[PDB]
């Protein structure tokens, strides 16, 4: 197993014909005004503290990531990459002081590289409608990145090809929208230079046709144009130095914006008599897939939003406090469905419902109050992990203790569970 650099002859073939939807823009195509802007952006966003590792999972395994970052992009968009929902950092389109500054910068760079992407692929096709390369191009987030490489003990070795140091493991970037472009733009402050840093590439499965090292020098950009996300992986290879990238994508976000999930809350609650917010919950409907749609949402708000936000430990109110009220809101919604399931559980219990029509209740319910108690747990034990305890760490939050009675029902459902199932 071998790989390829400009040092390699073949190399330049090599690129043309087995990696040929990889594009590299270097530091001398882009303007100077911009490097400079978008740089100091950079040093900006790491003075005040912005970027974090984050406590990610891996197959059961709780780890901290060796890079840090934050997430930059359209207002009340999320990304989400190894089981950690990341929340954006807004930049200004269409309606404290420095950071606003560089997030305005890293927008600017946003739609440069849309247009450096449309063109290229435009390019692609003419060798090879036109909103397709629109959409595909259309970046609504900038996963910005660092490591210094000196604060690592002991960096892994890239296992196929000789490569040297990983900072980051061959991978696909997650949750993209199909076939959506990704750029890079790229700052560092025998085989491949160690001293450098490197984005390699692969072909998915095969470790027999050699890997690509493109060294990436201050400035320069990488383009992953249309399926090459998909049918290649990616690692970053370390150098000596630190470095910075702002990863910009197309997250797919269908289930993944505050307007979806708010929407989403709004569903739920229409099966909610709602002249008063108080606690007398009482419902409209106990028609079993209206109630199970209910649980379901109330699941979804909890763990894909209010738990994913407060796990990072309100890293996001040092930057920006842009998600404080949203997600009080969204859990003050939670907090009324907590009171529905109350009130689902209420009606079951009730002296002259037909064994019948419980049945089909629990049915539709019991799947949902499931998930809800081993998610719980998980959480629950992921905030308390010895890792999570050495510290802004992570708050399991919403959290309650049994001897409390402004909440209607206590946060291990172990009893109420075991209980519904003897039944039926
Ligand atoms: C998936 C995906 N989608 N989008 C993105 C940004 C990713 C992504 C992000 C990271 Cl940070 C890592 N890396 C690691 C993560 C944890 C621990 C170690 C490593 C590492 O690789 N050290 O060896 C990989 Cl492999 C993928
Ligand atoms: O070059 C980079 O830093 C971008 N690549 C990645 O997979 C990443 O976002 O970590």
């Amino acid at each position: 197993g071998s790989h390829m650099t400009p040092k390699d002859d073949e190399f330049y073939q090599q690129w043309q014909l087995l990696y040929p939807k990889l594009i590299l823009r270097e530091a001398s195509s882009v303007s100077e005004e911009l490097h400079k802007e978008v740089q100091e952006a950079f040093l900006t966003l790491h003075k005040h503290g912005c970027l974090f590792r984050d406590l990610v999972r891996i197959q059961g395994k709780d780890l901290l990531t060796p890079v840090s970052r934050i997430l930059i992009g359209n207002p009340g968009c999320t990304y989400k990459y190894l089981n950690t929902r990341l929340f954006t950092v807004p930049w200004p389109v269409k309606g404290e002081a420095e950071i606003a500054a560089a997030c305005e910068t890293f927008l600017k760079l946003n739609d440069y590289l849309q247009i450096e992407t449309i063109q290229a692929l435009e390019e692609l096709a003419a060798k090879e409608d036109e909103v397709d390369i629109k959409s595909r191009a259309a970046y609504n987030v900038t996963l910005l990145n660092f490591m210094d490489p000196q604060k690592m003990p002991y960096l892994k070795e890239e296992p196929y090809f000789g490569m040297g140091k990983m900072a980051v493991s061959w991978h696909h970037d997650e949750n993209l929208v199909d076939r959506s472009a990704v750029a890079v733009y790229s700052y560092s402050c025998e085989g491949r230079d160690p001293d450098i840093w490197h984005v390699g590439f692969k072909i998915s499965w095969d470790i027999e046709t050699p890997g690509l090292a493109i060294p990436l020098h201050q400035g320069d950009c990488y383009f992953m144009l249309d399926d090459l996300n998909a049918t290649h992986q990616h690692c970053v290879l370390a150098g000596s130095q630190p470095r910075f990238s702002s990863t910009h994508r197309v997250a797919e976000c269908s289930t993944g914006t505050l307007d979806y999930i708010l929407q989403r809350c709004q569903l739920a609650l229409q099966n909610v008599c709602d002249d008063v917010d108080n606690d007398d919950v009482s419902l409209k409907s106990f028609e079993p897939a209206v109630l199970k749609q209910g649980e379901e949402i109330h699941n979804e708000v909890e763990f894909e939003w209010l738990r994913q936000f407060w796990f990072q430990g309100n890293r996001y109110r040092k930057c920006t406090d842009w998600w404080c009220q949203p997600m009080a809101q969204l859990e003050a919604l939670w907090k009324k469905m907590e009171g529905v399931t109350n009130a689902v559980l209420h009606e079951v219990k009730r002296e002259g419902l037909p064994v019948e029509q419980r049945n089909e209740i629990l049915t539709a319910i019991l799947a949902s109050l499931t998930a809800r108690q081993n998610l719980r747990r998980e959480w629950h034990a992921r905030c308390q992990s010895r890792i999570a305890r050495t510290l802004q760490k992570p708050e399991c939050r919403p959290y309650w203790e049994k001897d409390d009675a402004s909440m209607p029902l206590p946060f291990d459902l172990t009893d109420i569970v075991s209980e519904l199932r003897g039944q039926l």
